């Protein structure tokens, strides 16, 4: 038993004038960012049950962080997952990773028709 | 890692008629107090679900005790939970206790439009 | 804390014909028996959410394995479930085995209406 962990990363792409409004919406009552974290936070701990294989685990963390990134008209998301134990958390990263893109994708999607996630991967 | 336990309370607060069919429906099909309890306890095993900061733990023992108060027009909930552990349990018993005094609500709510649950807390 | 297991077996009954269409749709797609495994291993996972007095566990093992058994016209499902901790196993390998026998009734049920489950029971 030891103390694991897993990285991943995810991009949404997306127009300028989409990222605008996620830039402009941000700290207030709608959070996009907000949202795909909580939404992040919460598929990572529901891995096990979305993945058939996975084990259930006791994550003891899970961290999701957006930035805007206008000069490439995207979003990243790099998720963080940690535990003590025998089994590791890669798929709760990718996962976490994920759900939050596709919450970027919800919340964005009457605006643009053609978003576009991807990669989505593990960090070294 | 030590053991860990948490005790929560919970009132809901009703007319006496209401509080007496509560009283004369006990131990036949349809018993509130029985639902009220299963509610809890499979409430506290999926407070890791529930609450989003919440970390998923493997809870050893919920308890969750329900008793009329005729002197007062009310229910009180009062639960248990433990493990043995890194992390508490208060969220555990607290979500307990909320979904229980929802459950006595959700049986009561034909008859009567009014009733307050509160307060929700901690013991001691 | 030790190691603990437990396996199960549950038996669907049905006609010739219909036992027939599984062995013939076998590794194709709509696989009758993939299906039937990937259900009955995320139902142990699920167990302590299904059976209200179960705890929480982490498995480290699921295994669900089916045979056609054309001679007694039945689907034979068994079972397998393990962990490392202090809690046994017994109600993920049946829960296993009845949701896998669920799910072949399931993809069944059209062409007959009277198919059996059953026994369903732990194994030695
Ligand atoms: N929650 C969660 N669970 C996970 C992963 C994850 O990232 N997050 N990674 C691993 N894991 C699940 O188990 C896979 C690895 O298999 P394993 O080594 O546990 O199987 P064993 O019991 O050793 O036996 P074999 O099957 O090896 O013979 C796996 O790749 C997942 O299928
Ligand atoms: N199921 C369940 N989970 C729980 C609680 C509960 O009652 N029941 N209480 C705790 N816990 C979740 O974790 C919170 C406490 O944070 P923590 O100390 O684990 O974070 P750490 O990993 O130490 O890092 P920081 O974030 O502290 O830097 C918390 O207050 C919950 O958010
Ligand atoms: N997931 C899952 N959980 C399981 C089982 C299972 O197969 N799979 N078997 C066990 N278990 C749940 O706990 C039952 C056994 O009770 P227990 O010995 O844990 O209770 P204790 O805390 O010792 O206190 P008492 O209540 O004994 O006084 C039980 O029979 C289940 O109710």
């Amino acid at each position: 038993e030891t103390v694991r962990e897993a990285r991943a990363e995810a991009f949404v792409t997306m127009r300028s004038e989409t990222l605008a409004m996620i830039i402009d919406g941000r700290h207030h009552a709608g959070d996009v960012f907000a949202t795909a974290r909580i939404a992040g936070i919460q598929a990572a701990k529901r891995t096990w049950d979305l993945i058939p294989l996975c084990h259930p685990l006791m994550l003891s963390k899970v961290e999701v962080n957006l930035q805007a990134e206008p000069e490439h008209n995207r979003v990243r998301i790099e998720t963080l997952c940690r535990l003590t134990g025998k089994t590791g958390v890669e798929m709760e990263a990718l996962t976490a990773a994920s759900v939050a893109a596709l919450t970027i994708y919800d919340m964005c999607k009457a605006v643009q028709k053609d978003m576009v996630i991807g990669p989505v991967r593990l960090l070294a």
